[PDB]
């Protein structure tokens, strides 16, 4: 239809104008604003340079080609314009990966140190990204996989020339970065929820009265057992979640060992009546095993964390693991499954890590925990506290920039997911699938991808307070005369 042709031209005109003005504002703002002048934003400047390239030479030729309803320029213009569109779109996905790693390394640095993370080698990594993308786009000139597509009025990467090239492009320059970025932002989100989650004004040693040795002697006395190395579990009783069954099997393995006499176990929780029986059975057979099926208050749990020597976390699946942080507040050394969430909290100096679902490896860990002398235990406890303390320090920070960068990525993925999905579909049978795929779907997936080249300036102005203020600062400074 006549309107379908002129509609596409509007989209490109809009994309071009917004891209040039908007990305000039992004590059200006970063070098103008002191807060935006960080080296971690070098990745944002190269991304704006990548976005700008397509609007000066390739996109205006595509716009002219709509009106000509054909390629009226040379084969060389068809090759160079197709090439620079490659450099831009491949450069931008890798630059987005660069930001995703930079930000994940920034949160980790602020957790371990009081000094601000300085992305010192950031400019050196941007030079590797453009060497990586130039290495990926350049083989296409000799392969002859760049040609004109009448359906979208442009010269681009033809997905039907050779399926091997298109499969590799979809795998290495879309799926691989996707997995890396999804991993970076997932690990960031969990660490923010842990920062949010902890309460240092509740889980605080100040509320505990005497000495640790005293508190423990008193706790054990109430339970009717002598002084020993005491271990505690606090969780639901279930087959494949919190792993009280791995702990129960471990207590059985240790009951034949001489070293068991020196051990004390406080198992707290409820759930499977079978796992309740097994636990009550070990309680009757051994006077160093105590089970608490009742529900205890935060206050009493806080006293237990400040008395017991170790907290066992034998979980199969533990997304956040606030329990470990809560225990570390009151100097309880955790022995926990090296699963997600707990591996982020427990460092090698602040606890013992074990492979989930192995009663043998847990039994040996408990034996290793027993062999630790008072002196080693004091440093371990001190470390545990310095680790909990580093989580709560990040509480007043502004986590808005993480959201803006995440939105910049999410929108990139939406714009390019159809193109890459079609890419795969065409790769399966280029001869058969070129007609079998709808024309509206094809034209939409290409112009959606083109539209992405103007989105980042709009996002920065809508979610980042600094970019919003600076955009206005520049606009006025150029349009308000001096007299
Ligand atoms: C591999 O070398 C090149 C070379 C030139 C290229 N130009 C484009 C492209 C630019 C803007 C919008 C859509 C596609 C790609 C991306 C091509 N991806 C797919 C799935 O066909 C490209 C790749």
């Amino acid at each position: 239809p006549s309107w379908l042709a002129s509609a596409l031209a509007c989209v490109l005109i809009f994309t071009i104008v917004v891209d040039i003005l908007g990305n000039l504002l992004v590059i200006l703002s970063v070098y103008r604003n002191k807060k935006l002048r960080n080296a971690g934003n070098i990745f944002v400047v190269s991304l704006a340079v990548a976005n700008l390239v397509v609007a000066i030479y390739p996109y205006p030729l595509v716009l002219m080609s709509i009106f000509n309803n054909g390629w009226n320029f040379g084969y060389l213009h068809c090759q160079v314009s197709a090439f620079l569109m490659g450099l831009s779109v491949i450069g931008s996905i890798w630059n987005i990966t660069g930001i995703a790693i930079d930000r994940y390394l920034y949160i980790c640095h602020s957790l371990k140190y009081d000094k601000l993370y300085s992305s010192k080698n950031s400019l050196c990594y941007v030079l590797l990204i453009w060497l990586l993308t130039l290495a990926a786009v350049l083989p296409n000139l000799r392969a002859g996989t760049l040609q004109y597509d009448p359906r979208i009025y442009s010269c681009t990467f033809a997905q039907s020339v050779s399926s091997a090239y298109t499969i590799a492009v979809v795998v290495f320059h879309f799926l691989v970065p996707m997995i890396i970025v999804i991993f970076c932002y997932l690990r960031i989100w969990i660490l923010v929820l842990q920062v949010r989650g902890i309460d240092c004004s509740f889980w605080n040693e100040s509320y505990l009265t005497g000495s640790r040795d005293e508190r423990k002697k008193s706790l054990l006395s109430k339970f009717g057992m002598d002084e020993g190395v005491t271990f505690m579990f606090i969780g639901r009783f279930d087959r494949g979640q919190k792993g009280v069954d791995v702990l129960l099997k471990a207590i059985e393995i240790l009951s034949s060992k001489k070293e068991f006499q020196e051990m004390r176990f406080i198992i707290i929780g409820k759930g499977d009546p079978e796992l309740e029986g097994w636990a009550r059975s070990l309680e009757e057979k051994h006077g160093n095993v105590k089970v608490i099926t009742e529900m205890l208050s935060r206050e009493f749990v806080r006293e237990l964390y400040g008395s017991v020597d170790f907290v066992i976390i034998p979980s199969y699946f533990e997304p956040f693991g606030l329990v470990a942080l809560e225990a570390m507040c009151l100097g309880a050394i955790p022995i926990a499954s090296a699963v997600g969430g707990l591996r982020d909290i427990i460092t090698n100096e602040t606890g013992i890590l074990v492979k989930a679902g192995d009663p043998g490896e847990l039994a040996n860990a408990i034996l290793k925990a027993l062999e630790l002398s008072r002196s080693d235990l004091s440093k371990f406890r001190e470390n545990c506290k310095k680790r909990a303390m580093s989580f709560s320090k990040l509480k007043p920070q502004d986590f808005r920039n993480f959201v803006t960068m995440f939105v910049v990525f999410v929108l990139f993925a939406i714009c390019f997911a159809p193109l890459n999905f079609i890419g795969l579909a065409v790769a399966s049978d280029p001869a058969s699938m070129v007609p079998r795929i709808p024309e509206w779907l094809f034209v939409a997936s290409y112009y959606m991808a083109y539209f992405n080249s103007c989105l980042n300036p709009i996002i920065y102005g809508l979610l980042d307070q600094n970019f919003r203020k600076e955009y206005r600062r520049i606009i006025v400074s150029l349009c308000t005369a001096r007299v």
